[PDB]
Parts: structure tokens; C-alpha cells; sequence
């Protein structure tokens, strides 16, 4: 990845064995839990598309999942070649060149072109545009690894209310719902899917109470 | 490997014990899975041919595999001595010298010659030419470690469709097929080798559907 | 070991606890496998003879093996005192001094003399001359730890041909044969010591075929 | 310990948690094997007497052994106060002061005095004088942890000759004999304490043969 | 001007008062002698077009000469806008922009654009393209300040031959003739325009003799 | 002035005695010639308004001229307080503050505020806004020091044409006319104010000829 | 010229106005005295051939002398193209190229080629080879500026002997005689060309006395 | 000269035009006054023998004086070849070499050898040994430029006593007498060569009074 | 002098030609005016005693004055050898040594000892102790160069009162009186030695008025 030294010149360093071993052991332990994506965004900090393709290629299993990631990048590369068309023929374009969809993806671009693109006065964040293509592709992977939906999450009879909300928001995080979708679930679905006793306890609280004073009610 | 310091002078550092222990423990755990090559390309970042020969020589087992790697490099060294012939006798060639096939391979070249070759204004990437000789040799190693072919990958009766595509593209990655070869398999071989029920479900989708909306069909 | 900083001045650093723990744990796991030597040459990168003697002295077991290493260095130190004789009496030799066989070995030389010898404009690689004395001594150690010779390596009846070549070149690497010795074994000993069936399959290939197309024949 | 930076100014760094954990785990695994001393000399590289006293004080067990180390340092501190007497009264000695036996040992000296003493143009190696007091004290510790003497090391009837020389020089290293003492043992004690068969094989070799051609004789 | 620091980053420094006072005092002493141009090329080393326009604007007199320099730059700026046309409309050209003829001349370009243009991986030498426009304009200025032509340079009767060749090549340097034009003058015009006596002395030398053995002839 | 170091941090240096002596000796030699302004813009490169007020205050004579410069800055400071009004009361504005007209002029601002204003991520060029106030004030000073107008510049009878164009554009530079004003003078006033003989020579050239081929005509 | 920074990287700096003004004012004061060459060798320290050609081109007068310098360089450039012939056609010579006689002279070589040539591991001192061509050419210039020969240097009747030896060795330095030529003059020409009185005083000293005890004799 | 940078590595810089112009203008103003030597020792601070020979070669006049300096160095070079003889033949002396008398003098040594000699751990101060040869040679030059001896320095009748002691010690400094020689002159020659009146005033002071209370006596 | 670099290590630089030429030209213009001492203290900032002796030795004239400076230093060196006696014999004093009176004066101390003495943790300011010996010696020199005493300073009849106080305090500064001595002169000698008219004007002011309201009274 590109790093900032003491001076501020964006020099290029190679990916460490610590970062390589960290990303591989996340996927081996947890397959495609929703917290893997937050981890990916942190291990690949300022990474070149050569370094971003290295982290995807070192994953051993989940080859059905990595084909969805490969088809999503090919959809975004074709979208980038449509929204950003070529101006004219490169008769006098210099050594630099406007990146296509296959140059941001690291397929038709060398390492020296990717280091230059990110260091331009007006930096072309090809390491950041390609990261949003993987993350949008990783959100589709973790959506099919969700074992259940939010409509099937109901509280057990001997299950405490802290374990039910733990299962409720773990399923809601797996379906990758938005803030507006999650706001409707915490006011119209969390109370109604509880046990009858706790549910009543929660209908007496009022129309909308925060979860800090809710869970304590059913302690 | 050569590293870039704060100034930008390509100084030479030695290979760390972290990088030495990382490459050895990859080969011990997974023998010659196709993800070992992506790992190799990452641990040997800007490595001199002395450092590239060190990583090949620290592998304990798989001496049948390392002899294929040794014969592939000797084929590429003889090819480099044919496509890049000697101009004339080195009467006044200076301290520098045009590298042969045995100097890129690190056999007849010292460490001081390899550091110089890579630091020349027009750098002679002898650490990168030799890396493509190992990677081309490593692709032949992982092709013979594939336990089965793509024609023998069929879906089981109780096997879910996510596990069948996991086995299908793990075998396809082991045979190291190209993008054109893999494009024919995902449109004429993935559907036809499934279970009858799922296969029908997939023939009703149309001529060519993406895998994101395919696997979900047979959920 | 001497390291190169950002400026290029060969400053002296101490051996890290990572490098100390790496070299000790190699010898504990594998005793004197032929890949230990390649590892030694990598952990002791630019090491002073004080640092090279530290790595030999931290090995707990194999005291029969370390006495062979001690007698080999004493043979090379006496050889260095014969091929490099003293010119005259050091009446005005300055603070520097031409190293003897016992100064390269780190016995009669201080640390400040060894740092100076390696930093001279014409560097006296006393850390590299002494490393070739250990490596020549380590090759004699791993030759007596070979459990069998190459004439006793024969293919089993149910043994696959990939496992036979794995055992053949592991024994050949343990005896430390040269390239000319190994070239005669791969054309006159590898085929003849196989199983009858495979051997025939290999006599029909021709006089000399490469191992990439050979092993596949007996797949 | 004092380290050398890029410029060459001997700045003071603190002992790392890696170096602290390395020295403690050596003593926990192997109690006082003779290879612990070589390890100590490597982990405490350029260490101040504050840092040298820290490594001795973090050892949990072997309090009988650490009292021998404490009494040996007190013997060397009293010896240093005799061989290096005070010149006169320090009426105008400046901020610096000639170190006593209790200032090299780190008992009556602060950290700022020990950093100064080592950085003087004529450096007073108080971190190196105190290290020879511990190492001389550690040699007395490992001499009493030797389980047997060299006169009780005899070859077993079914014991191979490689295992007998392994036991012979491990006991000889535990008694910390000199080179002249070890030269008499390898010519008058190694052969005579072997099995009768091997011993004869070794008397036919001649008066004095090297161990490389000896052990092979009794292979 | 842009300068190279210790690291190699092309930082921008301001023009020194030493460089400002040097260029002004050249023009005050010698008006437009042909050696002023060589001086200009040396004082403006790596100068931005803001810094190149500063050196032209600090010249007090010779406003007839500076209008020829202004009209020559306007001719080269219109030529640059013809040989380097605009590719298309700058809908998505980024912060950078292809320089026109009025941006290299420093008229329609800010200082931050000129520093960027010269620091691009493929540097656009706008400080060097504009310098060739001034130097081509300065050659037209010094051609009209020549007080005489080469056909009017004849040797005086009491004038020594060293002073005649001094006047001959000072006039030839003022007319800014090429190497092919000067080669015809030194073989067909230098001898024939001398005094009769010296001329004869030079016709006896042969067809073409070098000036080192010629001037000595007429000493 | 603020300077850029090797790292790129805009540190503050003091004005050198070389720069102080350079600016004073320009005004002493030439009073308010139009080339003084170009010099001022070069000596005050990246200067703080404290440093810009220092250069104006070290001028000994021309106190009638410096009062015009003081009244012009007070006009621009009142204009800046009108075009850039205060948003609201600074209840929570932090340590930084939006500069008024008297803070850019260096009257009500300290040195620490001016260094901060220029170093902000979005730098407030208070050293550059104040420089345009002096330069606009200096253009009014040099307009009243012009000894004659352009209508009184006529060619003398024995005056050569190179000296007439020297006097014509020195007067035109003193009146500070624009490019459109100077374009009308070089096509309708330069020819008509010459000597009759030269004028005719110039009417035969055509409607509009460049000065390079014009002055030569009247050589 | 190339300078060595703190790190040791041979960065390129421009020639200072101090060095430009120093070399010009030497030639203006003393025309071609023999001490100008020693000065030239000192002002042009590590100078590129672009910088060496700049110092020759800023000399105003002595155009007869600068044509001898131009013809001497053309003789050495043709000699360099004969003693260093081209090996073969540059089909694959890289970005670097073996310098011809016109590339060392700075005629057909750019600045970027000259900086590279001097920075090569085996540096091609093109700034030092070209300096010996100027210095050999400058020795021919100062030989023709000698006003008299050594045979015409005789002591005057009222001239003291210190002034005669001052005139004797100033003429001998102007003719650029070698050490063997000057050794014959100080033993067979210095005594015989003196005044009769002093000469006798010097014949009584003996065959060969040093000048320290000679001049004192004739005090 | 060799300079010490921020790190402490003795890099080589070239002699500045300021130092070159300073040493030349000392000799032009004052010919060989005794204060020129102190100046020389200060301008040539850490100078290489190439740089020391440059300062001697840029002196225009005094060629009788520079021949005494040349003969003194040749006497010291022959003395150095006698007191420091060659040990043996340089069969294996490395790149470094023990300097002769002609290598310290800068005649048979290159610049790269002189930089190395001074940077050796045990630095061979060839720039300091050669400086003592010039200074010993410069003391012989200034001894013959003394216009009078100390026996001819007598006080005039109207001359004040401050001007007589000014002339007395200027002549004593020109003859380069030692401290023991000058101690005898200030007690037996200063008083006796004064005017009768002052002399008496000084005989009444006593046997030996300091000059601070002496000159005041004759105020 | 010792300078502080960016890091803070007190490296040793040589005295510049600017500092050498500054100190010499002060003494040539003004002989021993009282402002020369303040200048000396500023040019010799952190100077070693080698550098302090260089500045005293480059003074051409005033050899009567420099002998007073030499005798004052010899008085202070003998005083330093009495107030700071030797403790005992230097049997084990190390490389460092307590400085005597002749080592601070730079007579019996090398440059390497003086750099060390000033860099000690407890720095021995030998460059500052020796500076107070010169300054105490320079105060005795400027006391004898005073042309008149304070009792002979009387106001002339047509002399204005500003010129009388200018002459009064220039003589008082030449006699180097203390603050208590100068306080008695400004209250009992300044008024009484004026002209009668002004004196009366000053007796009407009162007992003691400041000089700001005094000189104005006699305007």
C-alpha cells in the first residue's frame, strides 16, 4: 500500500506478512460474517489494486463466493467504462493515461501506473474506487450467508431477553438493512416478536422507548 | 529485497525472519494449493534472485515438485540466452554487464551485481524476470496436484448448490484455465452437471444469467 | 549484523530476539535436514563473526555435530594462515591489522575490529569468509545425518510415482551431490530403480525426457 | 540498552517487551543449560547495568542460583574497588565521577550516570564490565547444574556412537573446560570410554584422527 | 526555481537576491553582447515561467529590445496553440490541464499550475519550453546590436594577427552563424581578409590548416 | 517570509540582511522606475505582512510617495471590510479568526496569526492579498514619476530609430498602459511620430508589420 | 555540478551566481596568465559538460583564444571516437548509451544523460574527461600569451636577484615546461644568465645548490 | 576539503569561490607578511592535498618564493620516504596503500585515495602532514622577506615609545624567533635599544618588568 | 567553532572566510576603539582556542598591543595552574585529562582535545575561559589607546551640548570605568565641566536629573 513517510511523500511499501496472515486467518475462522468486511476495510488501508487483488487471491475456500466478487467487479468495470467515456484518441496524452474499468480493477494496469495515479496532484483514488467495488461485492456475499431472515427471529420460552436482542440484531446486520429499514424494525418488529410476558412489559412503556431503558425492563 | 527508504534510494535489506517463517509455514500447511502462488508473489516483493532462491531452498518436502521448478528455470534461462544474444566481446564493457540466463536465475551472479542491475536508471528487473520463471514453474506444479478434473465434478443428491459451485470453481482454479476457458464452463458446463432438479430450475432462467441470481434460484 | 541505514553508513545493530528465536527453533524441530543450511544463510545476513558464533553457541543438542563444525573451522583457520602469510613485522601498521585465521573466526578479534574490517573502503568480508567456513562445515554435518544412500531408494509396489521421486531427490539432496552428479542420476538411476511397470513406461519415452513430461506418464 | 541511531549518537532506548519475554522464557524451559549464557550475552546487547539488573530480577525460580550470582558480583565489586583505587578527594571532579564497584553493578549509580559513562569519548564500558561479572557468575551456576562428570560418561551396549559423542560433549560443555582441557579429553578419554568394539576400531585409526573421520569409522 | 533537495522532491524556492542582482548587473554593464545569453541560461536554471518573466521585467533600459522579445514569445505562443491543439472539451479533465501557449509563457497560468506541470511523472517542462522562446528571442536582439558585418572585418596595417582574429570571431559570434557557416568563413574568408604579408604566409601553409598552427605562423 | 523546507512544512524564517539591503539599494539608485515593482515582487516572495510592512518602512526618502501607498492600503482595507462582512458574533470561533482589512495589512494582527493564516489547509494568502494592495499602490506612485506623456515622444532629427523606440516604450511602460492600449499605440502612434523619412519607409511596409522587421527597415 | 549531499546521493545542483561571477572576473582582470587554469580547475569542481560549456561561453573577449579551445576539443572528440569504437548496433542497449566524442563534449548529449553517466556504479567521468580536453586546450592558449622566452630572461644591472628569479620562473611557468625541462634550467641556465658578480658568487657555491641557500648568497 | 555533515560522515566538498578569492587577495595585498601564514592555516581547514596544491598554484606573482616552497616539499617528501620505509612487496595490500612522500604531496595520488586516507578508522592525516610541509616552507619564505634585522631596530628621537615597540616586535615576528629567543630580547635588547631618556626610565623599573607597566612608564 | 546542528550534536566547523575577513578589517579600520571588543565577542561565538588563537595571529600591526595580550594570557595561565592544582598522578585517567593553563590557551592542547572538552556532559568551556583571558587582555590594550582622560574633557565655547556629551562618554568608555564610577561622573563631573551658561541651566534643574531631560535643556 501507499504509506506516508516522515516527509509526506507517498512512497510505496509492500504488504507485510502480518497483514497477509491477518486477512487469511479472518476468513478461515469466520467464513463470511458481517464483521469480515469492516476488517477488510482496515487491513487494506491505502492499498493499490495490485495489493487489493492479492488479498482476494489468497483466500483458499469459498470459490462460489469469490466468483460473485469477480462478477460484481466486472459489472462495476463496465459501468465505469460507460459513465467515464474516452474523450478522444491519445495522440499526445503523455505517459499518464485516464484509467478504464480494467485499470482500476488491476487487470490491465501495471504497478507503476497505479502508484502514479494515486500520487497525482489531483489523486485518482484507484485504490479507493476499486475498494468500493469489492465492498459492494462483499455485501452480496454476506447476504447469502445469512442463515435466517428477520421474520423467523422469535424469542424462546426460557430464553432471556438479552439473548433475543443479540439474535435479532445479528440477523439484521447479516441482511445489511439501512438505517431507515432498521428504524422500522426496532419500533414495529422487536416488541411484537418477543415472548408474551416481555412483550406486554414493553407495550406499557409507551409508543417508542430507547433500548437502554427497554432491555432493562425485561431484565 | 530492495526497499524504498524515506529518501527514495533503493537500498538493500535482508529477508526478515517473519517473511522466512511465513513462506515455510504456507507450504507445510497447504502443499501446493493454487493460493500458495498468490502468497509467494506477495512475500517476495522486490526480492533479489539471491532472496528468491532462498525461499525455494528452504522448502523441506515436495522434492519432486522442486525438481520441476528447477527444470522450468533452466528452460527459461536457455530461452533468455537465445532471445537476448551477446552483442560482441566485452573488451570495454565497464563493471556492469548484460545479464545472461544464469545471472537472472542467481546462479552465476553475485549479490552486488543483482543490486546494481535493479538500481540502474533503466532498471533491469532481474528480480522480476526471475519471479515470472518461478511462477510459470509453480503453475505446472499446482496443475499436477489437482486431485480431479472438471469433467468429474458433479453435484451430489443431498449436496446443496452452494457446495457444488464451491467444488466446481476450486477444481477450475486448480487446472489454471484462462478467462475464455472459464467463460465456456460457466455457460455450458455448470448448469448441465448439476442435479436434475436444480438444472431445470436453471434452464428456465434463460440463456445466460449471472451467478448472483443463479445460485439464489437453487438456494 | 551490519545493516544499511537510510544514508548508507554501515552501522552495527545487535541480533534481534526474533532472529535468535528463529534459528534455535529450526534446529529443535528439524535436526540437520538440508534445508536448515539455506535457513542459516538467511537468518545470518551480514552477520559479524561475533554474531555468527552466537548462533552456533545457542544450539543445545547435537554436540557431536557442533564438534565437527568446530574442527572444520579450525581446519579453515589454519588454511587461511597458510595461503595468506604475514608480510613483515607490524612496526607501523596503524590501528588496523590484517586478519589471521583466528580473527575471522571471532576467537582473537574484538567486536570493534570486526566492524571496522567490514566497513573498510575495500571491505574485508570477515563475516562472509567465516560464513563459508560454517556452511562447508554444515554440509559435512548433514551428510552424516542422511538415513540412507541413493542406491537403496527403490519404488514400492503400491507406492505412487510422485512419492518415489519425492524420496529420490530428498535422499539426493541429503548427500549434497553436485549438478554433474545429479545429471547422471536423473538419466541412469531414476528410471532403472522404479517399478517394472512404470520403468517400461519410461523406457518408451526415449533417451532423455524432462521430469515434467515423465512423472505425468506414470501419473 | 544504548543503541546507535542513523546519525551515530548513542541514544538510550528501553528494553523491549520482546527482549523481556525472550529472556524469561529461556529460563523457564531450560533451567541452567550451558546455552542459556550464550543467549543472555545476545539478548543483553549494549545493556546498561539498570537493564542488566532487570533481566536478573525477572527470573522467578532458581533463587539458590541467583544468590550465587549475587555473591559473585559482590566479589567482583570488592575486587574492582581494590585494583582501581580512588586517586584523591573529589574537590573539583565535575559532574562525572570515576565508577566504583557498586556503580558498575548498578547499585549506587543512577540511569543518567550509566548513560554518560558509556558515551564518554573514552567510553567506560560499565555495561560490559558488569556483563563479565554476571557471565563469570553464570558459569559457576551452570557448573553445579551438571548432572554428571566426564568420568561417568561411558557408551552403552546398544547405544550408537553418534549418541555417545552427543552425551560426551554435552557433559564436557557443562563442566566448562578450557580448550587445553578439551584437547586432552578428545585424545585420551573419548576413545578409551567407548564400547570395546568401537574402541578397537578407533585404535586402528592411529594416534590422533579428527572426529569427522572418526565417528564415520564406527558409523 | 524548482530545486532538488536532499530527498529528491522538486520543491519550489524563490529567486535569490544574488540571482536577481546578477542578471540586472550583466545587462547594465554589457548591453546585448552575445555572452549575455549564455549567462541568462545559467542564472535561470530550472526557473518557473513566473521566475523567467521576473528576470525579463527587471531590465530597465533596452525597451526596444524587450518589445522584440515580447513579440517573439507571442509568435511562439501562437505556434504552440497550432501544433498542440485541444483534444476535446474539458468535462472531466481533473485539476490538471494541458498548457496552452499563454500558460507556458506565464500569462494565464498561476504559480501553483507551473510547479505542478514540472513535477508531473511525465514532467511538462514549461520552464524549459518558455526558456527556448526567450533564447530564440534573445538571438534576434543580439543580431541587431552587432555594430558591423563579417565582410567589413579587415586587418589593419600595424594591427597584429592575434587582434585581427579576435575581431573576426567576435563579429562572427555576434551574427550567430552556424557551424557550417563558420566552417566556410575559416577556410575562405579568414585568410583572404588579412594583410597581404600575413595572407601570403598563410597561403604557403596549404589548403586547410588549424588555427593553432596558423596564428603562430603570423605570430 | 514563509519558506518550504526539505519536508514541506511551511516554517517561518526572518528576512535576510541580503534581502533588506537589496530592496533599500534599489530605491536609492532608481527612485520609482517601473522596474522597481518587478523587483519588489521578487524580493518579497511569500512574505508575511509584518515582513511586507518592514520593506515599506525602511525606505528613507519619497515620503510623498509612501503616503500614497499608505492611503491606497487604507482604501483596500476598507474595501475588504465591505466585500467580506462578519458573519456573526465570535462566541465560539476558536483561536483562529477571519481576517479583517486591518489584519491583512499587518496593523491589528500579530506575527503568530499571520503565520497561521497562511498555513491553514485552505491557506488564507494574507501575504499575497496585501502584496496586491502595495503593487496597486506602487502603480499609482510610478505613474506620477513619469516625466512625460506618450504624445510628447517624437523622434529627433539626428536621433537613430533604435533610440526613438527605446524612448517610446520606456514612456509607455511608465504610464502603465494595458495590452489593448499598447496595441493601438504600436499601429497608430509609433509610425506617425517618427521622422518624416523613416515614417515613409514604414508606410511602405504595409498596414501592420512586426517590430523585428520594422526597426531593421529604418536600421 | 554534481554535489554530494548528507546522504551521499550525487544530486545535481545548478552553477551558482558566485561561481559564474568568479570565473568571468578572473578572465577580465588577468587575460590568460598561467594561474587562470588552476582557478578553472577549482571553480569547475565536478561540473557537468553542460556546466563546463557554460563557463567557456560566458567569456566575452579572447575569441581568437576560444577558437583554439574549440579546435582542441574537436581534436580530442575525434580521438575519442577512434580509441573507443562502437561495439555493435544498439538493438537492445537500454536507455543508457556509450558516450561518443560529441557526447562528452556536451554537443549531442542532454543534461539527463550527463547526470546519469556520472552516477553509474562504474561512473563514466564525462565531466572529468571533458575537463582534461579544456585544460589541454587551455595550456595551448597560455603558451601563445607568453610575452618572451626563457632565453631572453637576463638580469639587469641594478636589478636585485630576487626580482630576476621572479621573472625567470614566471616565464618558465608560461612556457609550461615539464619537471625534467625545469630541472635542466635551474642547474644550467639560472646561474649563467645572471649578472657577472652574482654569477661568480653562485659558481663558488658548487655544482648544484638549492635555491633557498642560493638566493640568500646574492641576497 | 573534508567537512563534517549533520550525521558525522566525513563527506568531501569542493573549495568554495569565497575561499579561493580570499586566499588570492591576501597574497595580492600583503606579499609575504607573517600574518599570511596564520590566514593560510585557517582558509585551508581540513583540506585535501589536491585542495592544498590548488591554493599554491593560484598565486600569480612571487615565483621565486613558490620555488622555495616547491623545494621544501621535495625535501620533506624525500624525508618521509626515509623515515617511513616500505615493509614488503604489495602482493595482497588491498585497494588501500601506505602513502609515500609523493602521495601526501598530491603528486602521485588521486583524489579518491586522499579522501580514503583521511577517512580511515585510523585516519592518515595526509591533508595535515602536507600542511606542515607548506607551513615549514612558508616560514622560510617570510624570513627572506624581512626588510631588516632586530639589531637595526632603534628608537628615533621624536618617535614615541609605542611606535618603537610596534616596530620591534614586527621585526621579531618576521624573523620567526622562538619563545626562548624572544624572552632574551625583551629583557636584554628592548631596553638597551631605546632612546637614552626612555632607557633610563626603564632601568629604574628594575631587573624585569612586564610590558604593560613598561610602555606606560615611557607613555 | 563548535556549532549546533539540527539534531543538537555539537559538531565542529571551521572558521569561515567571512568571519576571518570581518575580524581583520575591524582592526585595520579602527585600531583599538572600545567597540572592537564587543565585535570580537560576537565573531568568536563558541570558538575553540585553536580558532581563538587564529584570530589573534592574523592581526598584522599593533605588535606592541599583541605582546600585552600575550603577557596577560600567560598571567592567567599561571593563575589557572595555581587555583586548579593537579589531584594526583595520571595512572588511570583515561584518554581525557584535566586542562592546565597552557591547554586552555591552546598552546599544549590539540584540536581533538579542545572539541572533547567542550562536548563533555559537564562541558569544560575552554573556549569560554580563554575568551575571558583575551577580553581582560583587550581591556588593557584599549586603556592605553585612549588619547585623553576624563578630567581634560571640557566643553568648547561654540561647541553644542550634544557634541560635548558625545566626547564625554566616548572618553569614559575608553577608560573602561565601572557603573559605580560612571554614576559619580554623571552627577558630579558632567555638569561642572560644561560651559558656564549651560552649566547654570543644569544647576537649576535640581540635584539629579536624567540625561533625556538634561540635554534638551541645553538643546
Amino acid at each position: 500500500p501507499i504509506v506516508q513517510n516522515i516527509q509526506g511523500q507517498m512512497v510505496h511499501q509492500c504488504i507485510s506478512p502480518r497483514t497477509l496472515n491477518a486477512w487469511v486467518k479472518v476468513v478461515e475462522e469466520k467464513a463470511f460474517s458481517p464483521e469480515v468486511i469492516p476488517m477488510f476495510s482496515a487491513l487494506s488501508c491505502g492499498a493499490t489494486p495490485q495489493d487489493l487483488n492479492t488479498m482476494l487471491n489468497t483466500v483458499g475456500g469459498h470459490q462460489a463466493a469469490m466468483q460473485m466478487l469477480k462478477e460484481t467487479i466486472n459489472e462495476e468495470a463496465a459501468e465505469w467504462d460507460r459513465v467515464h467515456p474516452v474523450h478522444a484518441g491519445p495522440i499526445a496524452p503523455g505517459q499518464m493515461r485516464e484509467p478504464r474499468g480494467s485499470d482500476i480493477a488491476g487487470t490491465t494496469s501495471t504497478l507503476q501506473e497505479q502508484i502514479g495515479w494515486m500520487t497525482n496532484n489531483p489523486p485518482i483514488p484507484v485504490g479507493e474506487i476499486y475498494k468500493r467495488w469489492i465492498i459492494l461485492g462483499l455485501n452480496k456475499i454476506v447476504r447469502m450467508y445469512s442463515p435466517t431472515s428477520i421474520l423467523d427471529i422469535r424469542q424462546g420460552p426460557k430464553e432471556p431477553f438479552r439473548d433475543y436482542v443479540d439474535r435479532f440484531y445479528k440477523t439484521l446486520r447479516a441482511e445489511q438493512a439501512s438505517q431507515e429499514v432498521k428504524n422500522a424494525a426496532t419500533e414495529t418488529l422487536l416488541v411484537q416478536n418477543a415472548n408474551p410476558d416481555c412483550k406486554t412489559i414493553l407495550k406499557a412503556l409507551g409508543p417508542a422507548a430507547t433500548l437502554e431503558e427497554m432491555m432493562t425492563a425485561c431484565q
